This record gives C-alpha cells, sequence and structure tokens, in this order.
C-alpha cells in the first residue's frame, strides 16, 4: 500500500496535474465579483481535486513518516488549498491566496525525470551569475543614493493655467517646467509653472526616497523607458549635467554587465563541453555523418544493377539517372524555384487584373512541373532512395501541401496563408557550389540530432510563461479596469491575453507601462500597493536569464558540435585526395614627425567638421571653420604631391586621393547649388576614414572586422531568406486589413469622409469636431517590402505589441478593424519572434564566438607546458617578494598594528555601512529635526572617517600611506566631506557625492568580485582600438545625420524634439545612443521622413521640404552595424579574458600561488627573499593542501618529500624565494623524473619563454 503505491499511481496523479492545469486556465477572473457558470463548476471540480491531492498526501504520509523539496512543495500545496477551502466556507482576503495553485504546474518537473535533469542544468549555472548579481546590485544601490542627492523632489511642478485650474493644462501626457529662476523647461505663453504636482507617471517614477530611486534606477538599467526619465529629468533641473548620470549608467550597469554575465555563461558552457567530449558525446554524430553517407554511398550499387537487362523499363532507366544528376535538372529546378518566388514575391493589396492571373496560371504550371518532378524522382531513385536525404523529406512535404492548398483555395472554405513560400527553402541549394554548404548542413544535422533537447528545453520556458501567466492572471484579473477611455490591451483577463502579455514582459518591451498599471490596479505610489513591482521584476530577470539559458546554450553547443564535423570532413577529404595521389602515382615622407602631425591634422579636419551649425546656415561659426578647411586641404594636398615622387598605387592612398580631391572639386563650384555641393558636402565625412592607413593598430582591427564579416555570411544569408517567406506570410495574411477611419465606427473609406465629434478626456460636456481620415498603420505588410520593415522593426523588439494588436484587430481587405477578431493570429508574430528574434540572433552571437574560439586555439604554441604551467613557469621566474614596511619606532609599531588588524578594517566596514544607511534616509518632505539630525550625523562620520585617515598617516608614514591606491583615493573623500561640511555651515552638490563613493571600498573586498572586475578592465584596456571602431561610427552616423536631418523643424508632439534633434554633435551622438539602446528608433525613422517642416532659423518653397527617403537605409543600416561593432567587442574581450571564465578551480593557479607570495611575507621584509630556515621547515603549517599541503607533518614521506624537494640551485641557507616556487610548482602538477633539470631548462628555453641566461639561479 505504503509501497503498492504502483506505476500507475504516478501516471495518473500527473494526468490531474494536467487536469487541473487546464482547468486553472478555462477560469475568468471577473472584475467585480462577477461570475458565471463555468466559473462555478470550476470552483466545484477544486473540491475533487483537493480531495485527490490530500490523499495521495495522506497515502504518501504513510509510507514514510518528506525531507525532499518536491515533497515539501506538496505538502505545503495542499494545506494551503486546505486553508483556502475552509476559509471560503466560513466567510461565504481568501480569495487571493488561491495564489498557490498556480504552483500545482510545477508538479509536471516532479514526474517526468527528463525535466528534473534540465531544470538542473538550468539552475546550476546560476551560482556562476552571482558574482555579477552583488555588483548589479551594488551599482543600483549607489546610482539610486547619488540621484536622491541631486533629483529629489525636484519633479514635482508643472504648468497649471492661469484661471479655473487644478488641472494641467500641460497636455494629454503634462511635463515638468521650472520657475523663472532656474534652467528647465519653461511654460508656455499662456500658462504658469506652479508646484503642486503628483508626478511624471502619477509618482511612481520619482527619486523621492530610496524606495522610488532604486526602481527607477532598475527600470533605466533595463534599457527600457530610460530616455523618458532623462528627459523628465532634463525638463525640471537643466540639460547640462543629468545626462553625465543617465549614460554612464547605461555604459556601466547594462552594456559592462551584460559583457560579464555572457562571458560567464559562455566560459560556463564550455566547461560542459569539455566534459562531453572527455565522454565521448560528439562521436555519436559523426559515426551518424559518414555511415548514413554510406549507407547512401551504397545504395547507387543497387539502384544502377537494379534494372539489370541480361520489361524493357531500362530504356528509360539507364538514362533516367544520368539526366535528372546530369547538372541541368539542378540549374533548371533552381531556375523554376525562382520563378516561383517571383509570382509569390510579387502580390501586393490592389494589384491590376492581368498580374493576379498571371499568378494564378503560374501557381499551376509550376506546381505541375514539380509533381513530374516529384514522381520522376520516386521512379528514378527509388522510394527509399528517395525518402533518404532530409532535403528530399521536406520536398515531398511542401508539394503534398501545396496539392491539398490549392483545393481549400478552390472551395472556398480558408483564407491563403502561404504555403509555396517553402519552396523557396530549395534556393540553399545554391550552397552546393560553393564551400557554404557544409558547414550549414553540418548545422542541421546537429539541431536535428539535437530534439529531445531543445524540445525539452523550450518545455520549461513554456511551462514558466504559463506559470507566470496564471499568477499574473491571479493577481491582476479584472483589476486594470481604469475609467479611462484607452483599453489597455495589454492586460490579465484570459489566459490568451495573459500569455501575450507576459510573452511581451518576456521580450521586455513597455515591460514598465504594464507595471506602472499594476502598481495602480492595488492602490497606488503607496506603501502596501507597490510591493507588487516585484511580480514584474522577478518574471524579468528570472525570464531574460531562462531566454539566454535555453537559446545561447542551443546555439553554442550545436555551432561548435557543427565546426568539429566540418573539421573531420575536411580532414578526410585531404587525407583521402593526398592517398590517391600518392598511391595511385609513385624622402622625408617616411619619417615619423610627418606622419604623426598627418594624423593630427587628420584630428583637426574631423573636430573641425564636427562642429558645423546643422540648421543655421549665415552664421559666424560656419564661417571660420568654413575657411579653416581652406587651409586644410591645402596641407593634404601637399601630402599627396611630396610623396607622389616617392612611387608611381594601395587602396588608401586612393581613398586620401579622394577625399582630398571632394575637397577640392567643391570650393570649385563655387556656385552650383545645385544638390551637387548638398551632395558632395556629406561625402566628407570620410576624413576620419584616411587615418587607418597611418595608425597601425586600427588598420588590424578593420582587417579582422573584415575577416570576421566575411566568415559571418552564412548566417546573415540564410536569416534574410527566412525573414523573406515570413514576410511573403504576413503579405497574405494581413494586406489592406491593417486600416483604420479615425472615428471608430466607420468600417470604409466612402464612409470615412467629412467630420466627427470626439469628446476631450472622456467628458460628454467637452465637444470637439476633427476630420474623419482613412489612415494606415505605421508599418504595413501591404507589399512585401513593406513587410520586410515590419518584421524587421519587430524583430528589433521595438513597437511590436502594437502591430500585434493592431494585426488581432484586422478581418477583411478594405475594411476597419474589430476588437479582438482574430486573437489566435498572434501565432504568427510569437513564432517570428521565437525564430527570427531569439534563435537565429543567438545563432550568430553563438558563431562568432565560435570562430574566435578558432582563431584562438590554431596554435597556442603547441608545444607541451601544460595550459597553467606557462604562467606557473613565468611566475615562478618573474616573482619578487613583496615590501611590508615593519615600523622600527616602538610607537609607531603599536598604532600600526592598531591600524593593521581584522578590528580596525572591519569597524571601518562597518561605519562605511552606517553612513550609506543614513544617506538611504531621505524622503521629499522631511521635517526640519530629520534634517538638522542628517547633518550632524554626517559630520560625526566625516570626523570619524578624518581621524582614521590621520591614524593611517602616522602608523604608515607618508610614502607608504600614498602608495596604496585605496589610500588615496580615501584621501579625496575626505576632502570632499571635510569641504562639505565647512560650505554647509553657512556648486555644493558636487562635494556630496564623495560620501557615497566610499561603498566601493565594500565591493573591493573578497576575491570573486575583485578578480571578474579587474581581469575584465585589464582585458578592456588591452583592447583599446576594437572599441575606437565603435567611437569612428559614432562619429561618421552622426556627421551623416547632422547633416541631412539637421533642419527639421523641433516639434514636441513629434519624436523630434527639443530632447531629441540632430541640431549639434553632442545632440546627434545622444541620438544615435539612444537608437542603439533600441529605444523607439522606428520612431525617430518615421519623424525624419521626408515631408516635414524646416526650422525658422534655416531659411516660398517651403512647404514641406525637411526630411529624406534616406532615414531608412540610415536608421537600419545604422541598428545592424552597431549591433555587429558591438557584438564583436564583447566577444573580443571576452576570448581575450578566456583563462578566468573557464579556469577548473580545483587546481593550481594565480589564487594558489599569489597567496604564496603573501605568505612569504612573515619571513622576509623588504625583497631579498632569504629564508629563515625556520620557514622552509615550517611551511605547509600554513600553505594549503590544494596547492602545497595540509597542515600535516613536516615529515609526512609527503612533506618530506617537501624536504626531499631541495636545493633548486640556490642555497639551503637562503632559498632565493623563487626556489621553492618552482619546487612547489612542479610537485604540485607536471611532475618529472631525476635527470630532468636541463631538461626542463629546455622544455621552456628551446621553444618560447626566452631565458635570457637567467638559469644562471635555476639548474637543479
Ligand atoms: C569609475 C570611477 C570610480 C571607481 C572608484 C575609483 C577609482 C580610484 C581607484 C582605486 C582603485 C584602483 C586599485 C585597484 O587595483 O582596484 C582593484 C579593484 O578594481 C575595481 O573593481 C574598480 C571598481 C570600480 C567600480 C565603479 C562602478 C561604480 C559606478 C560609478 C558611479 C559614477 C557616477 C557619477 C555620476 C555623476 C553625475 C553628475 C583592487 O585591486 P585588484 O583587483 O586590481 O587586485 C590586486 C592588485 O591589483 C594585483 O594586480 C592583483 O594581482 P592579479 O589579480 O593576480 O593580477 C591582486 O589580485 P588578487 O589578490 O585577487 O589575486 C590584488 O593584489
Ligand atoms: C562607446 C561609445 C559611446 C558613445 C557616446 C555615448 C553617449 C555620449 C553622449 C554625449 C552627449 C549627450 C548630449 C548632451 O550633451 O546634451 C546636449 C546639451 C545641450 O544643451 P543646450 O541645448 O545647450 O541647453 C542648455 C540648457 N541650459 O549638453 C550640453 O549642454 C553640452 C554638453 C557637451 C557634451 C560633450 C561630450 C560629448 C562627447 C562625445 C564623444
Ligand atoms: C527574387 C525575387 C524575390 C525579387 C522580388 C522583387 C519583386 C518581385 C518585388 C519586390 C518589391 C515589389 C514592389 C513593392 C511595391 C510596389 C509598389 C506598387 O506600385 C505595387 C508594385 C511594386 C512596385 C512592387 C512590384 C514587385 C516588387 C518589385
Ligand atoms: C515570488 C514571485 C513568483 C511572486 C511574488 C508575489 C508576492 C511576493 C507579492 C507580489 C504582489 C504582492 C501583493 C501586492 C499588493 C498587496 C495589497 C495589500 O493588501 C498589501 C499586500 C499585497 C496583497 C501584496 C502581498 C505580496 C505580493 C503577493
Ligand atoms: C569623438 C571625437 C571626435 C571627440 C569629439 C570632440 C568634439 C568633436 C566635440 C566635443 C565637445 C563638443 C562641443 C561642446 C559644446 C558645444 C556648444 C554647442 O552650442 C555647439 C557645439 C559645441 C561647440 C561642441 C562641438 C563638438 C565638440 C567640440
Ligand atoms: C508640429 O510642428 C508645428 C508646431 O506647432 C505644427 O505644424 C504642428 O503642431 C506639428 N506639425 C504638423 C504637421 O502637424
Ligand atoms: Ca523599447
Amino acid at each position: 500500500i505504503s509501497i503498492v503505491e504502483w506505476k500507475p499511481f504516478e501516471i495518473i496523479i500527473l494526468l490531474t496535474i494536467f487536469a487541473n492545469c487546464v482547468a486553472l486556465a478555462i477560469y475568468i477572473p471577473f472584475p467585480e465579483d462577477d461570475s458565471n457558470a463555468t466559473n462555478s463548476n470550476l470552483e466545484r471540480v477544486e473540491y475533487l481535486f483537493l480531495i485527490i491531492f490530500t490523499v495521495e498526501a495522506f497515502l504518501k504520509v504513510i509510507a514514510y513518516g518528506l525531507r525532499n523539496g518536491w515533497n515539501l512543495l506538496d505538502f505545503i500545496i495542499v494545506v494551503v488549498g486546505l486553508f483556502s477551502a475552509i476559509l471560503e466556507q466560513a466567510t461565504k482576503d481568501v480569495k487571493a491566496l488561491r495564489a498557490f495553485r498556480v504552483l500545482r504546474p510545477l508538479r509536471l518537473v516532479s514526474g517526468v525525470p527528463s525535466l528534473q535533469v534540465v531544470l538542473n542544468s538550468i539552475i546550476k549555472a546560476m551560482v556562476p551569475l552571482l558574482h555579477i548579481a552583488l555588483l548589479v546590485l551594488f551599482v543600483i544601490i549607489i546610482y539610486a543614493i547619488i540621484g536622491l542627492e541631486l533629483f529629489m523632489g525636484k519633479m514635482h511642478k508643472t504648468c497649471y493655467n492661469q484661471e479655473g485650474i487644478a488641472d494641467v493644462p500641460a497636455e494629454d501626457d503634462p511635463s515638468p517646467c521650472a520657475l523663472e529662476t532656474g534652467h528647465g523647461r519653461q511654460c508656455q505663453n499662456g500658462t504658469v509653472c506652479k508646484p503642486g504636482w503628483d508626478g511624471p507617471k502619477h509618482g511612481i517614477t520619482n527619486f523621492d526616497n530610496f524606495a522610488f530611486a532604486m526602481l527607477t534606477v532598475f527600470q533605466c538599467i533595463t534599457m527600457e523607458g530610460w530616455t523618458d526619465v532623462l528627459y523628465w529629468v532634463n525638463d525640471a533641473v537643466g540639460r547640462d549635467w543629468p545626462w553625465i548620470y543617465f549614460v554612464t549608467l547605461i555604459i556601466i550597469g547594462s552594456f559592462f554587465v551584460l559583457n560579464l554575465v555572457l562571458g560567464v555563461l559562455s566560459g560556463e558552457f564550455s566547461k560542459e563541453r569539455e566534459k562531453a567530449k572527455a565522454r565521448g558525446d560528439f562521436q555519436k554524430l559523426r559515426e551518424k555523418q559518414q555511415l548514413e553517407e554510406d549507407l547512401k554511398g551504397y545504395l547507387d550499387w543497387i539502384t544502377q544493377a537494379e534494372d539489370i537487362d541480361p520489361r524493357w523499363n531500362r530504356f528509360c532507366r539507364r538514362k533516367c539517372r544520368a539526366a535528372v544528376k546530369s547538372n541541368v535538372f539542378y540549374w533548371l529546378v533552381i531556375f523554376l524555384v525562382f520563378l516561383n518566388t517571383l509570382t509569390i514575391a510579387s502580390e501586393h493589396y490592389n494589384q491590376p487584373n492581368w498580374l493576379t492571373e498571371v499568378q494564378d496560371t503560374a501557381n499551376k504550371a509550376l506546381l505541375a512541373l514539380f509533381t513530374a518532378e516529384m514522381l520522376l524522382k520516386m521512379y528514378s531513385l527509388g522510394l527509399q532512395a528517395y525518402f533518404v536525404s532530409l532535403f528530399n523529406r521536406f520536398d515531398c512535404f511542401v508539394v503534398c501541401g501545396g496539392i491539398l492548398e490549392t483545393i481549400l483555395v478552390e472551395t472556398k472554405i480558408m483564407s491563403p496563408l502561404g504555403i509555396s513560400v517553402l519552396r523557396c527553402v530549395r534556393l540553399l541549394r545554391i550552397f552546393k557550389i560553393t564551400r557554404y554548404w557544409n558547414s550549414l548542413s553540418n548545422l542541421v544535422a546537429s539541431l536535428l540530432n539535437s530534439v529531445r533537447s531543445i524540445a525539452s528545453l523550450l518545455l520549461l520556458l513554456f511551462l514558466f510563461i504559463i506559470i507566470f501567466s496564471l499568477l499574473g492572471m491571479q493577481l491582476f484579473g479584472g483589476k486594470f479596469n481604469f475609467d479611462e477611455m484607452q483599453t489597455r490591451r495589454s492586460t490579465f483577463d484570459n489566459f490568451p491575453q495573459s500569455l501575450l502579455t507576459v510573452f511581451q514582459i518576456l521580450t521586455g518591451e513597455d515591460w514598465n507601462s504594464v507595471m506602472y498599471d499594476g502598481i495602480m490596479a492595488y492602490g497606488g505610489p503607496s506603501f502596501p500597493g507597490m510591493l507588487v513591482c516585484i511580480y514584474f521584476i522577478i518574471l524579468f530577470i528570472c525570464g531574460n536569464y531562462i531566454l539566454l539559458n535555453v537559446f545561447l546554450a542551443i546555439a553554442v553547443d550545436n555551432l561548435a558540435d557543427a565546426e568539429s564535423l566540418t573539421s573531420a570532413q575536411k580532414e578526410e577529404e585531404e587525407e583521402k585526395e593526398r592517398k590517391k595521389l600518392a598511391r595511385t602515382a609513385s624622402r622625408i615622407v617616411n619619417d615619423t614627425i610627418f606622419t604623426n602631425l598627418i594624423l593630427f591634422f587628420i584630428l583637426l579636419s574631423s573636430i573641425s567638421l564636427a562642429a558645423e551649425d546643422p540648421v543655421q546656415h549665415t552664421s559666424f561659426r560656419n564661417h571660420i571653420l568654413g575657411n579653416a578647411d581652406y587651409v586644410f586641404t591645402s596641407i593634404f594636398t601637399l601630402e599627396i604631391i611630396l610623396k607622389m615622387t616617392a612611387y608611381g598605387r594601395n587602396y588608401f592612398n586612393i581613398l586620401d586621393l579622394l577625399v582630398v580631391s571632394v575637397s577640392l572639386i567643391s570650393f570649385g563650384i563655387q556656385s552650383s547649388a545645385i544638390n551637387v555641393v548638398k551632395i558632395l558636402r556629406v561625402l566628407r565625412v570620410l576624413r576620419p576614414l584616411r587615418a587607418i592607413n597611418r595608425a597601425k593598430g586600427l588598420k588590424h582591427v578593420v582587417q579582422c572586422v573584415f575577416v570576421a564579416i566575411r566568415t559571418i555570411g552564412n548566417i546573415v544569408i540564410v536569416t534574410t531568406l527566412l525573414q523573406f517567406m515570413f514576410a511573403c506570410i504576413g503579405v497574405q495574411l494581413f494586406k489592406g486589413k491593417l486600416y483604420t477611419c479615425s472615428d471608430s465606427s466607420k468600417q470604409t473609406e466612402a464612409e470615412c469622409k467629412g467630420n466627427y465629434i470626439t469628446y476631450k478626456d472622456g467628458e460628454v460636456d467637452h465637444p470637439i469636431i476633427q476630420p474623419r481620415s482613412w489612415e494606415n498603420s505605421k508599418f504595413d505588410f501591404d507589399n512585401v517590402l513593406a513587410a520586410m520593415m515590419a518584421l524587421f522593426t519587430v524583430s528589433t523588439f521595438e513597437g511590436w505589441p502594437e502591430l500585434l494588436y493592431r494585426s488581432i484587430d484586422s478581418h477583411t481587405e478594405d475594411k476597419g478593424p474589430i476588437y479582438n477578431y482574430r486573437v489566435e493570429i498572434s501565432i504568427f508574430f510569437i513564432i517570428y519572434i521565437i525564430i527570427i528574434a531569439f534563435f537565429m540572433m543567438n545563432i550568430f552571437v553563438g558563431f562568432v564566438i565560435v570562430t574566435f574560439q578558432e582563431q584562438g586555439e590554431q596554435e597556442y604554441k603547441n608545444c607541451e607546458l601544460d595550459k597553467n604551467q606557462r604562467q606557473c613557469v613565468e611566475y615562478a621566474l618573474k616573482a619578487r617578494p613583496l615590501r611590508r614596511y615593519i615600523p622600527k619606532n616602538q610607537h609607531q609599531y603599536k598604532v600600526w598594528y592598531v591600524v593593521n588588524s581584522t578590528y580596525f578594517e572591519y569597524l571601518m566596514f562597518v561605519l562605511i555601512l552606517l553612513n550609506t544607511i543614513c544617506l538611504a534616509m531621505q524622503h521629499y518632505g522631511q521635517s526640519c529635526l530629520f534634517k538638522i539630525a542628517m547633518n550632524i550625523l554626517n559630520m560625526l562620520f566625516t570626523g570619524l572617517f578624518t581621524v582614521e585617515m590621520i591614524l593611517k598617516l602616522i602608523a604608515f608614514k607618508p610614502k607608504g600611506y600614498f602608495s596604496d591606491p585605496w589610500n588615496v583615493f580615501d584621501f579625496l573623500i575626505v576632502i570632499g566631506s571635510i569641504i562639505d561640511v565647512i560650505l554647509s555651515e553657512t556648486s555644493i552638490t558636487f562635494f556630496r557625492l564623495f560620501r557615497v563613493m566610499r561603498l566601493v571600498k565594500l565591493l573591493s573586498r573578497g576575491e570573486g568580485i575583485r578578480t571578474l572586475l579587474w581581469t575584465f578592465i585589464k582585458s578592456f584596456q588591452a583592447l583599446p582600438y576594437v572599441a575606437l571602431l565603435i567611437v569612428m561610427l559614432f562619429f561618421i552616423y552622426a556627421v551623416i545625420g547632422m547633416q541631412v536631418f539637421g533642419k527639421i523643424a523641433l516639434n514636441d508632439t513629434t519624436e523630434i524634439n527639443r530632447n531629441n534633434n540632430f541640431q549639434t554633435f553632442p545632440q546627434a551622438v545622444l541620438l544615435l545612443f539612444r537608437c542603439a539602446t533600441g529605444e523607439a528608433w522606428q520612431d525617430i525613422m518615421l519623424a525624419c521622413m521626408p515631408g516635414k517642416k524646416c526650422a525658422p532659423e534655416s531659411e516660398t518653397e517651403g512647404e514641406t521640404p525637411c526630411g529624406s527617403s534616406f532615414a531608412v537605409f540610415y536608421f537600419i543600416s545604422f541598428y545592424m552595424l552597431c549591433a555587429f561593432l558591438i557584438i564583436n567587442l564583447f566577444v573580443a574581450v571576452i576570448m581575450d579574458n578566456f583563462d578566468y571564465l573557464t579556469r577548473d578551480w580545483s587546481i593550481l593557479g594565480p589564487h594558489h600561488l599569489d597567496e604564496f607570495k603573501r605568505i612569504w611575507a612573515e619571513y622576509d621584509p623588504e625583497a631579498k627573499g632569504r629564508i629563515k630556515h625556520l620557514d622552509v621547515v615550517t611551511l605547509l603549517r600554513r600553505i594549503q593542501p590544494p596547492l602545497g599541503f595540509g597542515k600535516l607533518c613536516p615529515h609526512r614521506v609527503a612533506c618530506k618529500r617537501l624536504v626531499s624537494m631541495n636545493m633548486p640551485l640556490n642555497s639551503d641557507g637562503t632559498v632565493m624565494f623563487n626556489a621553492t616556487l618552482f619546487a612547489l610548482v612542479r610537485t604540485a602538477l607536471r611532475i618529472k623524473t631525476e635527470g630532468n633539470l636541463e631538461q626542463a631548462n629546455e622544455e621552456l628555453r628551446a621553444i618560447i619563454k626566452k631565458i635570457w641566461k637567467r638559469t644562471s639561479m635555476k639548474l637543479l
């Protein structure tokens, strides 16, 4: 019984769990205690489910008498279920603790054991991501205290009219202003900046205390709605200083933390790859490839001799086999597939009548030919030889689908969805002529071999989304019903809608807009109501982790196997071909000063180009640097002339000519405004690029990026090919359907003319006449190019929820929207994001990582010296003892003993934390007593810290105190905090930001953090030219945008406003930074479309001549290029720091030997390294075992062995430091034998690590 269980008592319980999961989805949360019959039936099925669970709990309890975590989860689920049922019966919130049933779907993981393994693989590589979760916590706290000492309470005023107010006439979205004494936004002509305002977003986005700032900093770190906060601060305090906060916050907490996380994950995924390689899981894929090749390579013997004729069907088969494989049916079927793609991609909205007949007759004349080829494939090759090859099973699928989908279209049952578009996948056969086919086939082979892993990793992601959908639906079900007219399409009302909302939060787009709604649904910016943001924070930070541990893992662990498979094929082909052939047949220009001065002049010209006035034309600034170009080109013209005589042509020299030329052929037009000038000026922007050839190190990175982009071409091509098919499907589904009338009552263009009355702010007593306009969506699936653009801006995760809910409403061509007509059409978008936004954009990053790893693994000197032994011997050869400065004076000795110990350091580490806590309690609306208490507390803390500084200066003396890098930054904080006090007793805030900087001392202590940060910082410093490509790209694109879109008028109702414009180089760079962050960049692109008003200053013809059609190729290309360059820099840093990222810490290394160096300490002061004799005899006693030894007996055979390890060329009296080092390194690992003393000296000297005679101190 209590052991009888059985086997079928689990499978029954699992089915009950699934039934509970389904019954939890049909439930509909109603707004205000409403209900229907289905909910009443589910409330009684819950009783049966609880009875079953209680019976299970009791039976399992009496078999064991529960220590397992899963059993504990079951127990605490059933107990709280009983509690909820009893409380509901008693009270006849009780209906809030039913949110423990959304935890029942977790029992599915308990049931199937193939998912427990994957769940452990998921939350086991999270422990490494705990030194990057603490750095994030420190950065958020530091920036929240800094923005609290800078922006506390400064965003509580807005324009209010000068009549009957209390309303904010600052338009539908009010923005903070400033009184006419500061430098913030000034109210309009007929408005007044008055205090007494709630806040920018109902009071949730503020810096009023260390609860509202900790959330604003997190939201800005997630790179969502950070420009909104930056602009709100810009409209409240000024525009000069606030950008330094929000730019550094994202550079450090969103572009460096992301790099750290990516590096740790990519180094963590390589250890398991090594473990699998040691176990030998790649062999199974290796054998399957060759055996399948031979199992198809030997079928020709059967098929070529199946029709031996010693009735007469040989008439055709003896030539059908040749004809269909004679390089004619290849280039003819490819041509037919090209024609089919032509007829599929030529369908737009409102096409001519002949085109729809051409595409109706070709779609049949080509299907007939493909079916004829189908029957010929079955005949000339045989049935089995047809269904061997993978491409030959998908082609049968496509042809049978075409045949079965013509019927549905001709019989008028369902509307076309796109089926023949899968025939364009056959265009991949073009790769067979080049070498980019073995890798592509191998990648698909690995993807198909790993299916029980992909479909199992996606199952936990689906379970996560389902669980967080039911929990969110219980929390916010029906509570999003606000009085305002907006329907709030992203709610938690049903299961499909709550799934869409959770998926949108997972992608991250507008994740803060849903949380701002879930906060007001539980009250407002109050204490208990706002504790609901923990749901969204946890969902975001635990969904974007599984989204990087499920997709990047697949991409990396499959693309690493694909490379090994391709290498195997290449090696086998090379060996076989080699065997076959062998077996069968047997001037002052070149000076430094000129180059350096020309490089300096290049920078001068670039800065002169970046300082031009975009909007203004007749200005003095556009004259001086419009005149310095005259002299500037004179030097550059000269430079070519006297260097021409040294030659009689490299491509860089041709570029420098071109450049010098434009300039030249420009101030000579001196008349032809006729564009020309204005299309020859936007070509000076090539100046920076003439420094590539004169800045060796900058040419190398350009060449490396060119090799990288040549290598990654297959991924881009097969991603564009897939996006094309998705665009064609979108055209089939949504052509001419996403049209809307301004009046939401007319569903026809002929019905959408005239005017209509709209009521402002949903007030029936405030009528307003507005015109009726039949308008399309911002991005529409009308033709194939518009579909491509819309899908691109969907894959960038920008504005995709708007397009999704506009596509859901569309029902018929030339008709308006219908609320939630086809919600099921969201599957198209979900699939697109899953494939083209989560999988294919991670395959590219995995490919970059794998290629860089292969480049780094090329030879590595390939000569012994195990991967740690290089550093071990290098350190044993270039390690010197460290200074200690034991005080000589007897009093200074006691003082330095006081400040050198755990007590003083750990008490300072407590005072620092107390000071930060005291800095954290700073609300908006503090009493005078609170503030004057804070002042005295700050004075006391700074007095204590300056007394600590005095003590340290006295103990360590002024060279010793100042030598430590951490005691020179402590001096600056003390001076700033000591200037702060005196200036507070009568630019004062610049010194108030010094005290909060003392918190970094706590981040300094403790390994892990201090090692990862240092290694990544020195990796960023080791590659200063990879990060200069991004600077060059930003400069060039900012100048181009400045020249093109400079003159667009700044209306605050559009996306080119006072805050976002191209009218200055800093502002253009900020706009490009925002676009790189991916913050409504498509809105800026649309606001830069042709047909806008020019600025009043920039010069009738001025109807709408501002804005160019260049915006598409500007913004899309900038996005792609910036993403490529950022990923290049990230992976370059990761691979430069790939020793720390995978170190296998159970072995010796820098951690186990820098300890040594220290452990020498005592037995040494200033350098020297001479032993006490009694050190070599007390060693192990402190040294740790996994490196040296474990506190055991000095004569332990193994420790006496440490004595057997004797003089390595020195003197027993005083070991020359390094001595013991090597000795300990040699005994720890790579133990050699007797007589291998100069043999080791040549084991290093003969290949690498030039000794430089140093063996004078190490011989034997
Ligand atoms: C190799 C294949 C995929 C090439 C595809 C190109 C052809 C089929 C497509 C791509 C973009 C298409 C154009 C997109 C938009 C318009 C505007 C309108 O006036 C209808 C026709 C027209 C002009 C389309 C004609 C067909 C078109 C040119
Ligand atoms: C841990 C993840 C999965 C979910 C986190 C949910 C828990 C920790 C949070 C999120 C939403 C929170 C609720 C939000 C608002 C209110 C209303 C008020 O009466 C105070 C408590 C109460 C009811 C909170 C209790 C705690 C709560 C339920
Ligand atoms: C990226 C490399 C080129 C460094 C950039 C430095 C140069 C191009 C930048 C840095 C500081 C900038 C200046 C900062 C402030 C102003 C005042 C503004 O009213 C007109 C532009 C002007 C005068 C900027 C021109 C461009 C500028 C000189
Ligand atoms: C934005 O620009 C001006 C500023 O008032 C004005 O024409 C209008 O508000 C906006 N432009 C258009 C074309 O609506
Ligand atoms: Ca966004």
